[PDB]
């Protein structure tokens, strides 16, 4: 037998950082969950019980805190790139670092119409994520995403004209509820190293904001022919607005809401044009994916 | 042996309702999870296999959908009271109904600065809940609550002057992070029946809004001596603003964020006044409760 | 306003303890999650910011570890009683302690047909729990339970003869699947104090074992007329076998498995006597409760 | 823009099947959660709103139930291969099917030392899984796994001799607790089609049993130098026992249990050789992965 692939590190490292403006008294908080996995010349830890090649996962944890102390943690694309680069530069035998960051929302409270200097609310479990792969001699690959963005529209969704055969019971419809949890990922062109990532810092927050805005507007305004058609429109627009993105991937559940026929009860009308009360279905769910790139 | 207490019914009934304004084209959605448990002269179903006394839980489910079709589902205090009353009026041998409703957020989207007519976002997993106990000959008892409101302040929280003995290691502090998930419940005076609940309909949404506003403002503005002292200030204000409330109960976890001593690493200063990076603790957590009533 | 009720403490305290037999080399592990909430003369911490009356929740945490170091942690009824008594004896102004313990399964591995001395497996998320209320001058009240015991029988369950009216669509059945997650609680007679709890130590594990055995056997062997009738048979037997129990409470979801009509597809027969493939329903679910006591 | 990749289908399809032996009266149940995603000539559903190429996800759901009605559902490797093959054979424009199956445990109850004919218990949330990729013209690729197998050993684990630098605080140890949740995957050699999968049917259950047995025995008996070294020993043995496996992958969290220094309290000794009470850590956790193949 031989080791074909190996990686190891620390997962689920929760980190909070506060920035305090001495002039204004305004404080800003960041909270993330971080995972770092390393690869390199470590096969002998598996095959020969040679621990000398192991940077202990506990040390990886310490390194995350130290790096957060000495560097900006925003945008997460930058922090992830700093953190990954550290490991390949510090340890001769480590040749790749894989950094995943999940950013949790702490949104400044408005109290009596004014932004509060040091109080925050978790407005939704929507996350902003990054995956950063730092590979020695191959640069820095960054995938940015938003996830857990849950939306619903109560009309202006259709689904007709699909294949009908002996396995089909679904009725065509020209008016249905459409609800999903949005997972959207944009992959940046490969960066040569940290200097290049630094050069593009302003683009990271702006592209996240654009991706979110395009997602919401397209969902709200499209008279949707299918999840497939609406998601493609989203991806097309993001690629048009940021030339440094190579691909956009969407993964969308179709969270079904079923009509309830109540006609058995005193002829009550609750289907089609008369439908008011529906039964949300926890499972199963459609799952629709697509990756869109450039011609 | 004897049956000392019994209740049964249907839990986890998901319900969605849409309201469509024909004039404006504006649609409004409501989504809830409902539980209904019944009590009454049903002992023989347990002791003698006498199913004749059982309103099937499946029928309870149907009743929830039918009731939602024929009645307003908002405010939930009203819907719960209608639903509970139905069972005690319809079935001679049923003498109490216990209705729990959890309301999920579907907040209208703003697209380009204007409210969208039929598109919604789940902005946080904060819930608005009601528990309604309808007891034949004893009226309607309603407990309203908000839950899952997660907040954090990065300063203006203190904790000193507590009991110190041989079990104590905690250091006194004049500046710490305070974070919690708010669970707040206000109990209404007993209502004589549905007519009285209807008479107070406007008070339900207004009191929820007040409870939420008082919670947020007090949390943000109090230079907190402890969770105990801050929560009492919240409860006091709610009772002052709504005379039909008899008690207010808060249940608050103290979600700890620990300083990380980094001085072992090149004398890095990250404690006390120099603290920037902290470790959020998933467990354990303080849990502080209080019920406040009138003199 | 006035404080009507207050309690506070530490939740979610994870504790592991190992016992090592020097003679045999056999090791035995216990893992629990503990919550302790205190009541007493603490109103002024809420109303006056008087922290002098507060035993810090951090100190409660330390006390749990110290108590586990110096005492047996099994049976949990005993450990809970020791822990609760500590607080009322140590602190003059604390008058009640409420201790909840959840015990996690670590079952010794059998390797090649022999019990391993120090290796364990988590065989299911079934828990053994205790709630212990130690109230000064009123003794020790203990509720023991098992929870998360998930079972299914594929036949020998019936449900017919229930009330039928204009809200009823459920068909009567003489053969259905019955599946539930068992939550069973037995409440002990009040104990005068720790000496009396110690005197009954052997009864605690034996009664848990009996409760579990009666639950499983009755479920498997009863040709069930309803969840109500089967659960009553369980409770009756437990009360018969342990005279120091005052009441038994069961809370049982009815986890539905629906027939799937496939007759639309080439006349495939999958209902009634021909039913082979079913659709488990995640929600909604029936919920059936009963508390059984002595004549 | 262009569609670079696309797949769609139905997720979270819960399925139960019962087998009834008419001769013996013995019943056997299977419960699974199934996901099926399709690929093929479907780009126009995304780019042109052409639904004619879409096999509706609802129809995929129906197909899963029909296929389960007409075929064995065990071993899951076979069922997955039947299900995947169906889609590529039935639909000209569908060229790949991706089938994921999670099998839930329903273990026959022993009542009074005898196996019960129709009563079952969920003994742990351990799963047996398969991923089957059926690709037209490229055969059938099957990855089998077990997951959610949670184990702990209280001694006979060591970790010393790792890299020490200015980021290291971890002390070397010759005796620690080791606990993990095992995720183990074995990848079969590519099969040419369904006939070949059928020819190897007996190997599937046998290899699962072997993988589980090797995992448990190795964990229990290895005086472990690290998670890395122990997991490699596991993978080596599985590859030795089944020649039709090409690779074995393990992914193991290191679930930490920390010593608690109690010496501040009356000199209580609870570290090193005196350690009895530990604090299980929910997060962070080490994460160690390896893929082992043949020389
Ligand atoms: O078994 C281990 N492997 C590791 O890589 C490691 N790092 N810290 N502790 C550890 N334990
Ligand atoms: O066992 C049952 N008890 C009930 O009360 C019920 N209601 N619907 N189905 C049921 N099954
Ligand atoms: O606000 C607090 N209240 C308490 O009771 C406590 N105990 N430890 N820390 C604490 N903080
Ligand atoms: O938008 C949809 N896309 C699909 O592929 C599908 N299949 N069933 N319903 C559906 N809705
Ligand atoms: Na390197
Ligand atoms: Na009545
Ligand atoms: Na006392
Ligand atoms: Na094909």
């Amino acid at each position: 037998s031989a080791v074909k692939a190996a990686r190891y590190g620390k997962d689920n490292v929760r980190v909070y950082k506060v920035h305090k403006d001495e002039k204004t008294g305004v404080q800003t908080v960041y909270e993330m969950t971080v995972c770092v996995l390393l690869e390199g010349e470590i096969e002998t830890s598996y095959t020969k019980a040679d621990n000398s090649v192991i940077v202990a996962t506990d040390s990886i944890k310490n390194t995350i805190y130290i790096t957060a102390k000495q560097n900006p943690v925003t945008p997460p694309e930058l922090f992830g790139s700093i953190l990954g680069t550290h490991f390949i530069e510090k340890y001769n035998h480590i040749h790749a670092a894989h950094v995943n960051i999940v950013c949790h929302r702490w949104t400044r409270m408005d109290i009596d119409g004014k932004p509060h200097p040091h109080s925050f609310i978790r407005d939704s479990e929507e996350k902003r994520n990054v995956q950063v792969d730092v590979v020695e001699g191959k640069g820095i690959d960054i995938k940015s995403s938003l996830s857990g963005l849950t939306v619903l529209k109560s009309t202006n969704s259709q689904f007709w004209g699909f294949l009908r055969d002996e396995y089909t019971t679904l009725k065509e419809t020209w008016d249905r509820i459409l609800s999903t949890d949005v997972d959207a990922t944009w992959q940046w062109k490969n960066f040569s190293g940290l200097q290049e990532v630094r050069s593009h810092v302003p683009k990271f927050d702006a592209t996240w904001a654009t991706a979110r805005e395009v997602t919401l507007k397209t969902f709200a305004e499209d008279n949707s022919a299918s999840v497939q058609a609406t998601m493609y429109k989203m991806a097309e627009q993001i690629l048009a607005r940021q030339q440094l993105i190579e691909t956009v991937e969407y993964s969308l559940p179709n969270k079904h809401y079923f009509e309830i026929d109540l006609s058995w009860h005193k002829g009550l009308q609750n289907t089609g044009k008369n439908a008011e009360v529906f039964a949300p279905q926890s499972d199963p769910n459609g799952l629709i994916k697509c990756t869109v790139g450039r011609s």
